[PDB]
């Protein structure tokens, strides 16, 4: 084909490639223009899902896509780490937390999800893939009055997260250090899977073994042009589950939210 | 997975099996409940595009899918033939035309397409694959005041369509007997491709040779659960074209309309 977005993406990737050659370590302030250029493409409403995969999954875009998707994850992780450290240091922690680049977005995303998953105060939720800034976990308790365990595989990241939660004075959020297998030993009404929790195939196979058919499972994925940001969850990833609802994003939200139940 | 639609589709297909390879022999009036059954499924808005794809792409669904598709194409063709003769014989041809089962649907589909393609009075349209009842051709003129050539490969079908057009007294619609290659000798502003024009690969490869980069080309295809009805136009078919816009259907409309331009 001949899409103008193909050259734009290749030029972005080239810039990312040159940057990474020079520095392993992300300069979070400096690369905010690159993120906004990438998000303008991802957010372009005038483009349907089929057209999105025609442009994105074209073989000649694979290298550029990989670089962009690596950027997004690395930037996200560094933004979370920096903000976590900021919150811990702050004498005004909630003010510092609301300044996080994605804060307004998670706010909208959760509201969407709570409707999709019928969240009720008092229910037990497990969130897989907390990261250093366990924003979803925190909101689930602070806003939705849920009883939350956040699971984090990396012990130092998990420790930082506990410090964030304590700095915010948020009750009812516990952090578990380990992989998604810790869910066998937990009771929960709802289970959420972070957008960047990996590997997807393994994570869904572990969910499948350790849940029953009545437990609500909500995962975060990417669709349409927003798949420039990250690889979506594949239908093969969700073998043995049935999709029972979706919330497609709008505005600046990047994630699609999917409700599934284990078969059968 | 365990979608309820899976079993429902297999059940409907079981009742089509005994018509296999002789669907053209269908009783049109007596099979309408069967179309309603398939349509209840195609038009279900709660089924997301990923779920629809899980179903239609599964190897186990392949024979039931061919049975449903053979049923839908044969029913549509028979109805078209039956209505064309009915119009020709009618004292009230316009009213008879409007009693066509898909009439209300085509009217909305065209409405959508006219916005998408920016149709205007006096513009030159060519419609590939007229069939016996060239409704789109007739409406492009009768409603949109466009000047139309309808292309029909089968000489006896072309002859019948001309009778339908002459019976209605509609201006500015001519039928050319031939393949899509006849566009070589034509001048036009908008090219439309019928949902049923086949084989898509040969057709689009010929269209590519004869149009330019500013020709508006609209084709009809199937997306989501509506792809149960007929094989969608593939990525491979529209090589050398770029998508510029899409109208997704709602209500009982079956076709997705897609606007393309030749590269660049
Ligand atoms: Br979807």
């Amino acid at each position: 084909s001949c899409y103008i977005y193909w050259d734009k993406i290749k030029r972005i990737a080239s810039r990312l490639e040159g940057m990474n050659y020079h520095f392993d370590e992300m300069d979070t302030s400096g690369v905010m223009p690159l993120l906004d250029e990438i998000e303008e493409i991802a957010h372009d409403s005038t483009i349907d899902f089929e057209s999105a995969k025609h442009i994105l999954d074209d073989a000649e875009m694979n290298h550029a896509l990989s670089l962009i998707r690596k950027f997004y994850v690395n930037l996200g992780m560094k933004l979370q780490m920096e903000k976590a450290q900021e919150v811990i240091e702050s004498d005004s922690p909630w003010e510092t937390l609301r300044s996080f680049y994605f804060y307004p977005r998670y706010l909208e995303l959760l509201k969407n999800e709570a409707a999709l998953g019928r969240f009720r105060r008092g229910e037990r939720a497990v969130f897989i893939g907390g990261g250093p800034l366990p924003l979803t976990g925190i909101l689930l308790s602070h806003v939705y009055g849920m009883r939350v365990n956040v699971v984090e595989i990396e012990p130092d990241i998990a420790e930082l997260s506990r410090k964030v939660i304590e700095g915010l004075g948020v009750d009812g959020v516990n952090v578990i250090t380990g992989d998604e297998t810790v869910i066998d030993g937990l009771e929960f009404d709802v289970l959420m899977v972070a957008a960047l929790a990996e590997p997807k195939r393994r994570v869904f196979r572990n969910i499948h073994r350790y849940v029953d058919t009545e437990t609500r499972i909500i995962y975060r994925t990417y669709t349409g042009m927003r798949a420039i940001l990250y690889a979506p969850v594949s239908d093969d990833d969700i073998t043995g589950f049935r999709r029972a609802g979706v919330v497609l994003p709008s505005g600046k939200v990047n994630n699609t939210s999917v409700l599934v139940f284990k078969c059968p």
